[PDB]
């Protein structure tokens, strides 16, 4: 884990946000890729307007996120941009659920947001497994995403780094315990099952928000659907984000083609033209059914689900020439 140098941490205490722009913030289809210097500071504006001005102290706060941002890499995607993307789509989330959520829960999912891809290397799951990397030696399933908590972890043990610390033991443990699942309910593996079972409770009409179990699954579709959210922006948003995506995409293929391997064609730059039908069956399969099974169990979720549908019958026009 780096540290941040302490020229870094401070820059950000001071930093206030245009109150022009704290509107914009409230939005779902907010899209944050035009702020790059102001991403530390729209991160603290958005835990204080979410968990209170005095949820941390600032001074740890601060070291924090800097830290965190420092060992996200330059990846095409999965990069410090998209951490941000994630925590923004989650505050909106909270925002328009408050109470539901428990002020642990809200700082837990904020945080677990801004960490879930730390020290991303532009590999997936599969890759890491099929040529034995330490990583899938480390753990054997969801296998990033294990790390990406053991980063989030390695950061809260930092010199003044841990915003946790004032916590109660059993409340330390509580919400450590949010991170690490909210976190693992980032392997898109998982969430297929999960929706699933999520539906079912639903429609039976059984869903309880009291019963934990219920809740944890809840909490795991709202991580997706903050993971996914490049879907839910304005089509020129979405279009450029899908550009970066494939961009890390194609670089994974590209060592595997250097491997004598075929990479499958969404991870194969030479095949280009099967991306609108690529995205025509992710969309279908998967961010429909999430944002659709999210809207059922959070109503005020629903521009979610309205803006995805809008980028879905956008790729159709694609398809279309
Ligand atoms: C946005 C768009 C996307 N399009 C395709 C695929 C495929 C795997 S994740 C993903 C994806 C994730 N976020
Ligand atoms: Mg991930
Ligand atoms: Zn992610």
């Amino acid at each position: 884990a780096s540290i941040c140098t302490s020229e870094e941490w401070q820059g950000l205490m001071q930093f206030t946000l245009p109150v022009r722009l704290c509107k914009e913030i409230e939005l779902f289809h907010f899209d944050i890729g035009p702020f790059e210097n102001m991403w530390p500071g729209i991160f603290v504006y958005m835990v204080h307007r979410s968990c209170g001005t005095s949820c941390f102290e600032l001074e740890k706060l601060c070291r924090f996120i800097m830290s965190v941002k420092k060992n996200y890499r330059r990846v095409p995607y999965h990069n410090w941009k998209h951490a941000v993307t994630v925590a923004h789509c989650m505050y909106a989330i909270l925002q328009n659920n408050h109470t539901l959520f428990t002020d642990l829960e809200r700082k837990g999912l904020l945080i677990a947001c801004l960490c879930h891809d730390l020290d991303h290397r532009g590999f997936s799951n599969s890759y890491l497994q099929k040529f034995d990397h330490p990583l899938a030696a480390l753990y054997s399933t969801s296998t990033m995403e294990q790390h990406h908590f053991s980063q989030t972890v390695s950061i809260l043990q930092l010199e003044g780094h841990n915003i946790f610390s004032t916590l109660s033991s059993s409340e330390y443990e509580q919400v450590l315990e949010i991170i690490r699942k909210a976190i693992i309910a980032t392997d898109l593996a998982l969430y297929f099952g999960n929706r699933k079972q999520l539906e079912e409770m639903y429609q039976t009409g059984s869903l309880n928000l009291n019963n934990q179990s219920h809740r944890d699954r809840v909490i795991g579709l709202m991580m997706t659907a903050c993971d996914l959210c490049s879907v839910t922006k304005l089509w020129p948003v979405t279009k450029l984000t899908a550009n970066d995506i494939y961009a890390e995409f194609w670089a994974e293929g590209d060592e595997m083609k250097k491997l004598g391997i075929q990479p499958i064609p969404m991870m194969d730059r030479d095949k280009k033209d099967e991306v609108p039908q690529g995205q025509l069956g992710f969309y279908n399969a998967v961010a429909i059914p999430c944002y659709t099974t999210l809207t059922q169990i959070l109503p005020p979720t629903e521009p979610l689900l309205k803006a995805c549908r809008d980028n879905l019958s956008q790729w159709e026009k694609v398809i279309r020439g």
